[PDB]
């Protein structure tokens, strides 16, 4: 006589990236020849919530049989260069 | 006699990039002969919520089968390269 | 006698990218030979409940079999290059 | 004697991109070849609810067979390339 | 005696792309040869709600058989270029 | 004895893109050969709810079998280029 | 005895594009070979509940056969140049 | 005994495209060459509700057979080119 | 004893294209030679509720047989160049 | 007689990454061929709360047998390279 | 007779990385050639809550078997070099 299951969940979670920089450049007053590279190369990413959640299953009977398979799989990559920069004065 | 399953869930979560920069660039006097390259290569991405969720079932009967597979899979590259850059004054 | 399943959820996720920059270049009192390259490449992507979602079930009887196959697959690329810059005063 | 299945969702959900930015250039005073190539490449993707989604079934009966399969699939690629830029004073 | 399925849903969603820009150029005093070059690849791009959605079934017997196929799949490509510029003073 | 299957939906979905820019050129007071090259590519497209939605079926019977599929396919490219811009002055 | 089945939906979804811009040019005191190339390509496009939507099926006895198949498919691509643009002051 | 399917639907959406810009060229005091071209390349279009929609089927009987089939396709394509333009003062 | 299947539907959807610019072109001074050329291509298109829609059958009896099909194709292209535009002052 | 299981959880957590950076490069009164290279590689990345969650399963029955596998799997990689850099006075 | 588990959780974790810096160059009053290369590789990176999580089993009867396995796996790798950077003064 009788069966039960329960569940609750809350999320109130911050996954920020990246999300406040200030970068800026200012003030020249020269007689020579200046020069600059400013960070060439930026990224960020975010993944969240992926994959299997909040399945529910039911299946009574003793006779049965049951096979599962699940995953996951994520890559990245990265490459930059920089040349034959030149300056002179007088 | 009697069988229960029950669910609840809720979210609030927040999953910013790079949403708030100030990048500038300012004042130049002069007289000789100034350059910049500024920030040649950006990005962001975001992902959420992927796979399978949320689904229910309900299969009685003793002498049954089952079978189930996934998968998730990311991949992401990029490259960069800066030239034969030149100034001269007088 | 008797089943019973239930479910609830709810969202209210933020899930921006790149949503706020403030990007500016000014003031140049010149007399020799400025030059400027801005933020060459700029990218941004969101991506959010993909795959298999909400779906309900009902199957009785104890002969049956059952199979079931997911795949979820994602990719990105850039290339960028800056060339032959040349400046001169007097 | 009696079978129940249940649902409910709500979405509140905001998915923004690149959606505030305040480009500008300015104030340029002069007497000297000055030049600016501004931000040359730019990009941004949303998507969303994508796949199978809220189906709902119902199948009686011992002596069933049942097969399903799913894909999703995405790609991007982006190139750029800057030129022979030139200037001179007297 | 007796089943029974159900479901509700609700969206209030929000899914902009580059919806708020103040791109401007102003002010040249002059007397030397200024040159420029705005922004000259921009693009966005929105995809919500598609594949297999709100489907409902209701099939009884024991004998029977059942098979499914689907698939989502996108792509997309950008390329660009900027000239020998040339700008001389006196 | 008795069965039933039920649904609801609503939408208040926004799908917005490029909805809002100021682009704007100003204030030239000469002198000197000034020239402008403005944002020369520009695009935006929005999809939304293709596939299959909404239907509804009902097949009683043991003896029965049946078969199905789909898809979807989108693809998009672009290209550009900007040539031998010369000014002088005097 | 008996069967059921139900549905309902409401959509007060918005699917703009390119709606708001505010494009202009001013104010050329002059004195020198001024010139303008102004955005050269533009585009928007919207697309909305293709496929198969809203069909309803009854279809009862045993022996029966059942076959359906489907597909979309979009498709996009854009070119772009820019010439010999020359000017002399004197 | 009985069997029963309905339906409910309501659209409200909006599919705007291009629909509110503010183009305009002033204000030139002149005494030297200037020279204008304007955004030499638009373009809008909307397609909504393709496909099979709405329809209803009803065919009782065990030994029957049924087959189906479905596409949508569509495609465009852009191209342009600016000219040797030229201009002098004194 | 018995069937039954009903429908309904509304529609109040806004499927506008480019409905409400403001281009033109204003006050010249003069003294030297001025030139323009405007916006050299533009177009809107719009298409709605094409292929099968609300159809209804009814063809009882179970050895009976059945088959369809159906398309739909949509295709586009634009091309433009500008020439060899020339001024002179004094 | 009877059975129970329960559940309930709570997140705040908070996972930033990269989020306040205050970059920038200022005053520089020159008389001497200055140069800088700032910060060329920039990248963070968020990932939680991924593989299988939430799940609940009940099974009655003497005779039967389970099988199930899993697996998650991550991976990242850079490169970078800075050229023949070159100054000179007088 | 009876059968009782229970569960509860919190959290507020915080998981930063990065999160604050203040990098800056500043003030060169020259007469000699002045160079600098700025932290030329930068990273920071976040996972949580991967694996299996919070799952519920239920599964009456003496004669059964049961089967698991599961797995965790991330790797990462950065390479960098420096030129031949030169500098002189008179």
């Amino acid at each position: 006589g009788k069966v039960q299951i329960i569940n609750k969940k809350l999320d109130l979670s911050n996954v920020q990236s990246k999300c406040g920089s200030k970068d800026n450049i200012k003030h020249v007053p020269g007689g020579g020849s200046v020069q600059i590279v400013y960070k060439p190369v930026d990224l960020s990413k975010v993944t969240s919530k992926c994959g299997s959640l909040g399945n529910i299953h039911h299946k009574p009977g003793g006779g049965q049989v049951e096979v599962k398979s699940e995953k996951l799989d994520f890559k990245d990559r990265v490459q930059s260069k920089i040349g034959s920069l030149d300056n002179i004065t007088h």
